[PDB]
């Protein structure tokens, strides 16, 4: 409803729709207002009571309590579109633009960011939600608190233990078993994409541009990267899904030890 919110600038637009900066007028809470056209939504969930975008289903499942997931505050239906009201940190920067600006990240900052992503994805998985499009574009930095927040569930699914045969996320982040066989399981495809994400943070760019590089799965480092970080990246990018580490094995890996707290991260690395 437009009496409830005051619309500000367009923050961005893409396959997720159009996202505007906004202010809830009853208390001047900062929000992000996202518009998605009905005809451009492919997978529809439905809530326990009416037919909705799958994205709202998944967001409600993960929006209870605190976490590093942008939380859904409200939504509205319009004749041709859905409108989502999402929280907005201030100041905030997409991790993609952040990497564009700074290049390859110091391993200390990548570790903290990567740790927070793992914690956020784990939370999603405990709520029964598979994101399916983990990448730097879908991660926001709360610059003051040094906290990362996951966004854009419009390609996700309910988590399940059987095989997925559909995928509509980012291809250069998708695993080799999707490219060759159009089949994957939720968590090991998620680990693969986290492998891509970690590489992207410590090298400033994704390791694979084409299907054959994905399928060959050979990782070449164009920046200096510690042997432990290299070993973790290659473990997540194991060609056989069952050779990939569990979430727990990632967080017990030697490269993941002694993480900074998020406010520490901001004070040291984000000028807080
Ligand atoms: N604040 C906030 C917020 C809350 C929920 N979803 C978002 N997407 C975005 C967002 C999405 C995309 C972009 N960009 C702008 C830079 N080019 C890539 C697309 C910038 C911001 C922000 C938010």
């Amino acid at each position: 409803l437009e009496s409830q919110y005051q619309v500000g600038p367009l923050l961005g637009s893409g396959g997720f729709g159009s996202v505007y900066s906004g202010i809830r007028v009853s208390d001047n809470l900062p929000v992000a207002i996202k518009h998605v056209e009905k005809d451009r939504i492919s997978d529809w969930g439905e809530l326990p009571n009416t037919r909705v975008p799958m994205e709202v289903v998944l967001l409600k499942k993960v929006s209870s309590g605190f976490s590093g997931v942008i939380r859904l505050l409200d939504w509205f239906e319009r004749p041709d579109s859905f409108v989502l009201i999402l929280e907005r940190p201030e100041p905030v920067q997409d991790l993609f633009d952040f990497i564009t600006e700074r290049g390859a990240l110091q391993e200390e900052l990548a570790r903290s960011f990567f740790w927070q992503v793992l914690e956020a994805v784990r939370h999603c998985h405990n709520c029964g939600v598979l994101h399916r499009d983990i990448k730097d574009e879908n991660i926001l930095i709360d610059l003051n608190r040094g906290e990362l927040k996951l966004i854009d569930f419009g390609s996700g699914a309910l988590l399940k233990d059987t095989v997925y045969t559909d995928f509509d996320g980012t291809r250069v982040y998708s695993p080799p078993e999707w490219i060759r066989y159009h089949r994957y399981h939720g968590r090991s495809a998620a680990v693969w994409s986290l492998g891509i994400l970690l590489y992207d943070m410590v090298c400033g760019d994704i390791p694979f541009e084409h299907d054959e590089e994905i399928i060959r799965g050979q990782v070449f480092f164009r920046q200096r990267v510690s042997s432990e970080c290299q070993h973790l990246i290659r473990w997540c990018l194991a060609l056989r899904p069952s050779d990939r580490p569990t979430f727990e094995e990632i967080q017990n890996h030697p490269w993941m030890q002694d993480v900074l707290l998020p406010q520490e991260t901001a004070e040291i690395h984000l000028h807080s």
